[PDB]
């Protein structure tokens, strides 16, 4: 079960992937917005965890991307968002727990 990682805070993005490993998903990671559209081929990401800022591009031009083909039209996007609209399925903020994250990530994906 494949998940697109997009985080350009490679602590943030390592702790994330492991947590998703660890509970039985492959992580695909992406640095920032060049690395991410670069991802966006086979294999597919089955849902994209989407850092609100990225060097090269925010989340919202990301999802735009996505937006404009049918083979990323569809993707579950799921916006990591810092504490202190915009076409994501769900938000979720930093710090999360890893539970959070995981029953977040799978009652997005239906
Ligand atoms: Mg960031």
């Amino acid at each position: 079960r494949r998940i697109l990682v997009v985080e350009d805070e490679a602590p943030i993005r390592e702790m994330v992937c492991f947590v998703l490993e660890q509970n039985g998903f492959q992580p695909v990671e992406a640095e920032d917005y060049d690395s991410a559209v670069n991802q966006l081929n086979e294999p597919w990401p089955d849902l994209i965890l989407l850092d609100w800022m990225l060097p090269g591009g925010s989340g919202i031009q990301f999802i735009k991307h996505l937006k404009r083909e049918s083979m990323t039209r569809d993707i579950p996007v799921v916006m990591l968002t810092a504490r202190g609209e915009t076409g994501a399925d769900d938000y979720i903020t930093k710090p999360f727990s890893p539970k959070e994250l995981v029953a977040r990530i799978k009652a997005v994906m239906r």
